[PDB]
């Protein structure tokens, strides 16, 4: 409470790619730059939201967090500034790279599995 790991993530504005330890918990996904921060670097929501794979020019074993309901909205989540400060995220998509092909099965089998155990999915 279910699945925790180092996945890649590539930035909002623009592109560069970042390490980052992701925790898979009450249907969020917590990320932090090392495993031994003391507070998370950011917060993303899972509720109404769905992942989809797909296939990168150069990272392998990607997939997608996206928003369904509302194209071209900035998915509402939490992260902060270099100076610690909290402010609203900016992406209107997440894409991930998982380190081998066994553990983006991993990821998406439990991410789904996350969205879909919540009593409002439908
Ligand atoms: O541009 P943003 O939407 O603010 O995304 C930002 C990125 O900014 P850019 O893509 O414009 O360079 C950051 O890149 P950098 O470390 O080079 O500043 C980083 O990639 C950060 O990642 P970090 O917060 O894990 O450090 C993202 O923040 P997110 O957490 O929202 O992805």
């Amino acid at each position: 409470p279910d699945r925790e790991g180092w996945l890649l993530k590539l930035g909002g504005r623009v592109k560069t790619w970042k390490r980052r330890w992701f925790i898979l918990t009450d249907n969020c996904l917590y990320y932090f730059e090392y495993t031994t921060d003391k507070e998370p670097r950011g917060i993303i929501p899972l509720e109404n939201l769905s992942i989809r794979e797909v296939e990168d020019p150069r990272k392998p074993n990607c997939f997608e967090l996206y928003n369904p309901s509302h194209k071209g909205q900035v998915i509402k989540a939490c992260k902060t500034e270099a100076d610690g400060r909290v402010v609203e995220g900016n992406h209107v998509v997440y894409r991930i790279s998982a380190p081998s092909p066994e553990e983006k099965e991993e990821w998406m089998k439990s991410i789904k599995a996350s969205i879909s155990r919540d009593p409002f999915y439908d």
